[PDB]
């Protein structure tokens, strides 16, 4: 066997997308959602679709795209201009791209009302 296994530490592959701060935005207010980007390295190419609609980078359709680089790995951050009832309907969805591979997870932006079990329509 081997007396002292001496190695350095690190770590490869695809990028890994843990998950996304989202937050209870508001009627009016900038939806961010922040995602959770483990990737090491960082993927070259990044799009974010929720239904029909794919933002890679820049502002359109009251969207816009901002990828940052941490030393973790990566965080790519959507701010929503104007967000709307909709934004909630609606599922978004990070999908990354890496020389090793690519992943995708799944974000739904829930509405106001997260820690409030008071009245509801029924």
């Amino acid at each position: 066997g081997s007396s002292g296994s001496s190695g350095t530490l690190t770590v490869n592959g695809p990028p890994i997308i843990s998950s996304t701060q989202t937050q209870h935005a508001l009627h009016g207010e900038k939806g961010q959602i922040k995602c959770f980007i483990r990737s090491t390295p960082p993927p070259d190419r990044i799009a974010w679709s929720w239904k029909e609609n794919v933002l890679e980078s820049g502002t359109s359709g009251r969207y816009t795209v901002e990828t940052i680089s941490t030393e973790e790995g990566v965080i790519s951050t959507l701010t929503i201009s104007n967000i709307v009832r909709a934004d909630f309907q609606t599922i978004y969805n990070c999908t990354a791209w890496n020389s090793f591979g690519s992943d995708t997870e799944i974000i739904r932006l829930k509405e106001q009302g997260s820690e409030m079990s008071g009245p509801s329509s029924g």
